[PDB]
């Protein structure tokens, strides 16, 4: 299976600044549920930002880079090395890796951020016409969570 895991608000913001325009611990633990003991492949400036692989899953980086070379983490260089890897595999950002993935991905987890956020990257636009809603859960909102999110899981028709 590959699929894109992605965060975006209501205007498809994704990032500004190489970093997550919000804090939300819950997609955090969405992310950890859904990608532990998996495989994650991200674009450079992603895992640039996250400074070292996520713990318990395969973590690849997609760059021109051939002096890449880092400690727990996979490396490759080019798109189409993606579909050789085994198992289920997320896309996991960032807007350049979802730009290339959207047409060729089973399915998206998407945390729907119900807020405005500034933003300097996006997820590029989709329509519902496209893609089946597998399910749709709201998040709870509490102390250290305070911005409304709802998790959809959507299968290309
Ligand atoms: N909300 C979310 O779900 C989410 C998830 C992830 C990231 N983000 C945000 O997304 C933003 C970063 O996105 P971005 O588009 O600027 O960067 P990115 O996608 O993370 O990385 C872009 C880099 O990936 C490499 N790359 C992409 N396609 C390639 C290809 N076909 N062949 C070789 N290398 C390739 C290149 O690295 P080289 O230049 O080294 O060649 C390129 O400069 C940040 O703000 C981050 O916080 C948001
Ligand atoms: C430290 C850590 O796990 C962390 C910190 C900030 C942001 C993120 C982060 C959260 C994310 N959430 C979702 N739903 N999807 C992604 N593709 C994603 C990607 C990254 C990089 C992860």
């Amino acid at each position: 299976t590959l699929s894109i895991l992605v965060a975006h608000d209501l205007q498809r913001v994704i990032g500004f600044e190489n970093q997550l325009p919000w804090h939300l611990p819950n997609d955090l633990k969405h992310v950890k549920k859904l990608s532990t003991g998996h495989t994650l492949v991200m674009g450079r400036k992603t895992f640039e930002s996250i400074g070292k692989p996520l713990p318990n899953r395969r973590n690849v980086v997609l760059t021109s880079d051939t002096s890449f070379n880092v400690e727990g983490v996979d490396v490759i260089h080019s798109i189409e090395d993606i579909y050789q890897l085994p198992g289920h595999v997320f896309i996991f950002g960032g807007q350049t890796l979802f730009e290339e993935m959207i047409d060729k991905v089973d399915d998206m987890y998407i945390t729907v951020i119900e807020g405005k956020f500034r933003g300097d990257t996006f997820f590029p636009p989709y329509t519902f016409e496209d893609w089946e809603v597998a399910s749709s859960v709201e998040g709870k909102l509490d102390e250290k969570n305070t911005i409304p999110h709802t998790f959809l899981h959507l299968i290309r028709k």
